[PDB]
C-alpha cells in the first residue's frame, strides 16, 4: 500500500507545494484569492444534463475541462491553509457533488468522444487525477475507481503505444501524466510502468517531425516551430514526472533523460529574453491574450509564456546535477531580475507551489547571470536568435519543413506572414514589452516587421490549419560561428505568387538585410516592411529622418534610402477576439510606427538593402549611414547575396546556386562565413538546401596551413587560395575549417 501512498504524497508536494509559510507574502494573498474564487464557484455551480456551470455546456468538450478546472480551484481552497475555506465540509460536499455530476452526465465510459480530443485525453483527465489525488481519503473507493475507469476509457493503453499522431512530444508527456497518476491512485503498477516506459521515445533527438533536434530546435504538429508553448508543456510534464517517480520502483532510468536536461540551456534558454519566450516559437498561442475561460484573467503573452517555461525549468532543476542546477538557477535569477514587464516572483498565474520553487531560486546564493552575447541558429525549425550588448533579435522563416504559421481551434486566423522573414527585436536594457503590450490584437497583419509580402488580401485561415501551409522551397537556413551569422530564406508567399530571396547578416550592432529576385504576378503592390513598431498607447516617441536613415526614439533605427522609405504613424484599435474565437472582446488602442519599401505592382526581380540598428542612438545611426566604408554589398541578386564587413574581418555570402561573390566561390547552394582574426581565419559553411551532396568552396586569400578542419571538410589546396570540399549532411550543420594566413 505504502509505495502508492508515498507516490501520491510526493505528487501533492509537487502540485500543492511544500516548506513555505502560508502567512507570508505572496503565498498569503494567492491562497486568499483562491479561497475567494472557490467561494464564488461554489455559489454558482448549477448541475444540468448538459453543463455544470452556466454558459459552459459539455459540448464543446472544453466545457467539461472548464468544470474540472473550477473543481480543482475548489479542491485547492479545501486542502490548502490560508484560503478561508480549509477543511470546510460544505465546500467538500459541493466538490463531491460536481464530481459525481460530471461522472454521471459526461465523463464516463458510455460517452463516445466528440469534439477536440485534447479536452478528453489531456485537459479533463489531468485535472480529475489531481482532484482525486488531493481528496483521496474523502472520496471513497467507488469514486476513485470510477475516476480510474474514465481515464482507462478515454486514455487507453494503446494511446501510449505507437509514437505517432496525437501521441508525440508534449502530447505524449501529457498522456503519461494521467496514466501515471491513474496507476498511482488505482494501485495499478502496470499503468505506472506503462507511463514511465512511454516517456522513452520523447528523449532522442529527431531529424524530422515532432521533438527536440540536435541543433536545439523544437517542433510540434510536425511542421511548427514550437519551443515556447508545446516545448514548455513537454518540459513541465517531464520535470513533474521525473520528480514524481524518482526513488520509486518506476523511476525514469532511460539515459536519454539527460538529453532533456541538456535541452534547458541548448534549446530553451536562448529563446528567453528578460523573462519572455519569443513569439516566433509560440505558434498560434500569440493570439490568446485574455481568454474567455480564464477565471484568473491573466493576459497570455510572450512574458506569460516565458514565465511558464521558467517555472518548468525550476521543477526540472530539482532532479538535475549540482553543476546544471547551479547554471539554471543563475539564469533564472537573471530573468527574475530583468523581467520588469511581469515580475516573475508575483506572477498572477502561479499557484503557491511554483511561487515556492521560484522564491527558493531567488533567495539562494549565487549571482544572477546575463544572457550570453552570441548567436543561435535553430536551423531545424527555421529560427535564429541573436544577442549583442545593444539588442536581442528573433527571426522567423518558413520552408518545406516548417509551416508559414499555424491556425486552429479558432486561433491565429491572420498569422499568414509570421514566417515571411519576420524579424522581431528588443533594445537591451529597456522594458521588454514590445510584443507584449497589445501588439498582436492591434497590428496590421499585412505589415509584420522584416517581411516581404504581397499586399493581396487573404482569407482568415488561408493555406489551412495545424501547419498545413508550407512554402515549396528547400534553401532556408544559414551559417554561424556562434557569434555572427549569414541567414537566408527562399521565400514563397502565402496565398500568393510572390517569390523572393531574403538574407540577414547578424553583426556586432546591426542586422544587414538584403532582398533580391522579388517577383510577383498578383496584380497588386508588393512591400518589404523595414519595420513596424508598437509605440504603446498614445506614444510620442520621435521619429527623426535623414537623407539615408530613420531613427525611432527609445527603439533604434534603420539605414535605408530616405526617399524610397514610406512611413506611417497611426492609432489602431483591436481586441483579442479579433484574432481568437476564445478570447475576450475588450478593445484597446495602440499607436504604431510603420516603415516600408514599396516594390510596385507585379515586380520582376526587385530588390532592397537596409540595415537595422536596434538599440542605437540617432547619432550612431547618422554616422553609420554616411560611412561608405563599413559595409560593402558584394552581390545582391537571386543567385547570391553577400557582404563584406572589414571592421569584423568578415565576409558572408548566401549562394542561392553555384557561383562566386567577392573572394568566395561555391559549386552548389551554400551559406559561407569567413572571419579573419590577425594571422588566422576560420571559414564556416553550411548547405541549407540539405541535398547532402558534396560541394567545394574556394576562398581567394593566400593561406599557409590548416590548423584544423571538421571531419566533413577535405582540404584540396592551400597556397594562393583555400580550396575545400565538404560533405555537408542534411540538417544544415555549419562545418568549420581554421587556417593560417599568408
Ligand atoms: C500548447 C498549447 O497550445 N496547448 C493547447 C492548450 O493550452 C495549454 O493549456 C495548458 C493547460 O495546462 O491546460 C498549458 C499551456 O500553457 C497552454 O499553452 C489549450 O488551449 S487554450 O485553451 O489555452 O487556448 C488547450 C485547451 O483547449 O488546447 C491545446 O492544444
Ligand atoms: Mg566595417
Amino acid at each position: 500500500a505504502d509505495p502508492y501512498d508515498a507516490l501520491r504524497r510526493r505528487w501533492l508536494g509537487i502540485t500543492l507545494g511544500t516548506g513555505y509559510d502560508p502567512a507570508a507574502e505572496p503565498y498569503a494573498s494567492r491562497l486568499a484569492e483562491t479561497g475567494e474564487r472557490a467561494r464564488e464557484h461554489r455559489a454558482t455551480m448549477a448541475p444540468t444534463p448538459t453543463s455544470l456551470w452556466p454558459g459552459h455546456p459539455f459540448d464543446p468538450p472544453a466545457g467539461i475541462t472548464f468544470a474540472y478546472g473550477r473543481l480543482w480551484t475548489m479542491t485547492e481552497a479545501y486542502v490548502q491553509e490560508g484560503t478561508g475555506a480549509t477543511g470546510d465540509p460544505a465546500l467538500l460536499a459541493d466538490i463531491l457533488r460536481g464530481l459525481d455530476h460530471l461522472s454521471a452526465t459526461v465523463y464516463h465510459p458510455a460517452t463516445t468522444r466528440y469534439g477536440n480530443w485534447w479536452e478528453w485525453q489531456i485537459g479533463s483527465p489531468r485535472l480529475l487525477m489531481d482532484i482525486t489525488a488531493a481528496l483521496y481519503d474523502h472520496l471513497g473507493a467507488d469514486r476513485v475507481a470510477a475516476a480510474c475507469a474514465a481515464v482507462d476509457h478515454f486514455v487507453p493503453d494503446a494511446m501510449l503505444g505507437a509514437y505517432t499522431g496525437t501521441s508525440t512530444g508534449a502530447n505524449r508527456v501529457d498522456l503519461c501524466r494521467s496514466v501515471a497518476l491513474r496507476g498511482v491512485l488505482g494501485r495499478a503498477p502496470a499503468k505506472i510502468a506503462l507511463a514511465r516506459d512511454a516517456l522513452s521515445p520523447v528523449f532522442p533527438y529527431v531529424t524530422k517531425g515532432d521533438g527536440l533536434y540536435a541543433d536545439g530546435s523544437f517542433v510540434q504538429h510536425t511542421w511548427v516551430a514550437y519551443s515556447g508553448t508545446y516545448g514548455q508543456v513537454m518540459l513541465d510534464g517531464l520535470g513533474r514526472l521525473f520528480t514524481l517517480l524518482a526513488g520509486s520502483e518506476w523511476e525514469v532510468t532511460d539515459p536519454g533523460r539527460q538529453l532533456v536536461l541538456d535541452s534547458v540551456e541548448h534549446a530553451y534558454a536562448p529563446l528567453i529574453h528578460d523573462g519572455l519566450v519569443m513569439d516566433t516559437v509560440n505558434g498560434r498561442a500569440i493570439s490568446r491574450g485574455y481568454l474567455k475561460s480564464d477565471d484568473l484573467h491573466v493576459m497570455r503573452s510572450d512574458h506569460f509564456h516565458g514565465q511558464q517555461l521558467i517555472a518548468a525549468m525550476a521543477v526540472l532543476a530539482g532532479g538535475a546535477s549540482n553543476a546544471e542546477r547551479e547554471r539554471w538557477h543563475a539564469r533564472i535569477k537573471g530573468w527574475i531580475e530583468r523581467d520588469t514587464v511581469t515580475p516573475v516572483l508575483t506572477a498572477p498565474q502561479f499557484p503557491v507551489a511554483d511561487l515556492t520553487r521560484l522564491h527558493a531560486i531567488a533567495d539562494a546564493p549565487g549571482e544572477a547571470a546575463p544572457e550570453p552575447v552570441g548567436h543561435h541558429l535553430f536551423a531545424a525549425m527555421d529560427r535564429a536568435v541573436h544577442r549583442r550588448p545593444a539588442f536581442t533579435a528573433g527571426l522567423a522563416m518558413a520552408s518545406d519543413r516548417i509551416a508559414h504559421y499555424e491556425c486552429g481551434n479558432g486561433e491565429n486566423p491572420r498569422g499568414w506572414h509570421t514566417g515571411a522573414g519576420m524579424l522581431t527585436w528588443w533594445a537591451n536594457g529597456t522594458r521588454a514589452d514590445q510584443y507584449t503590450d497589445w501588439f498582436w490584437p492591434t497590428v496590421d497583419w499585412y505589415r509584420l516587421p522584416g517581411t516581404t509580402v504581397s499586399t493581396k488580401r487573404l482569407a482568415d485561415r488561408a493555406g489551412g490549419e495545424w501547419g498545413a501551409p508550407k512554402p515549396d522551397v528547400r534553401w532556408v537556413g544559414g551559417a554561424t560561428d556562434g557569434e555572427y551569422a549569414a541567414v537566408g530564406q527562399h521565400l514563397k508567399g502565402l496565398g500568393s505568387t510572390l517569390e523572393a530571396r531574403k538574407s540577414w547578416f547578424f553583426l556586432d550592432d546591426a542586422v544587414v538585410c538584403l532582398g533580391a529576385g522579388i517577383t510577383c504576378a498578383d496584380g497588386v503592390p508588393v512591400e518589404t516592411v523595414v519595420d513596424n513598431r508598437n509605440l504603446g498607447e498614445g506614444g510620442t516617441q520621435a521619429l527623426v529622418r535623414g537623407r539615408h536613415w530613420a531613427h525611432l526614439e527609445g527603439h533604434g533605427g534603420w539605414i535605408v534610402p530616405g526617399g524610397a522609405l514610406r512611413t506611417l504613424r497611426e492609432d489602431r484599435t483591436g481586441a483579442w477576439s479579433d484574432i481568437n474565437t476564445t478570447s475576450t472582446t475588450e478593445r484597446r488602442t495602440r499607436r504604431w510606427q510603420t516603415l516600408w519599401l514599396d516594390h510596385g505592382t507585379d515586380p520582376a526581380g526587385a530588390d532592397y538593402v537596409y540595415t537595422v540598428m536596434p538599440g542605437a542612438s540617432r547619432a550612431a545611426l547618422a554616422r553609420r549611414a554616411a560611412d561608405r566604408h563599413w559595409l560593402t554589398v558584394l552581390a545582391n541578386d537571386d543567385r547570391r547575396q553577400a557582404v563584406s564587413v572589414p571592421s569584423l574581418g568578415l565576409t558572408a555570402a548566401n549562394f542561392w546556386q553555384a557561383g562566386t561573390a567577392g573572394p568566395l566561390t561555391t559549386t552548389a547552394g551554400a551559406s559561407v562565413l569567413v572571419r579573419r582574426r590577425g594571422r588566422t581565419a576560420t571559414l564556416r559553411v553550411s548547405e541549407p538546401p540539405r541535398t547532402g551532396e558534396a560541394l567545394e568552396i574556394v576562398w581567394d586569400h593566400p593561406v599557409g596551413a590548416v590548423l584544423r578542419a571538421d571531419e566533413t571538410v577535405e582540404i584540396l589546396a592551400t597556397g594562393r587560395r583555400l580550396h575545400l570540399r565538404v560533405t555537408p549532411g542534411v540538417v544544415c550543420t555549419t562545418h568549420e575549417c581554421e587556417v593560417t594566413l599568408s
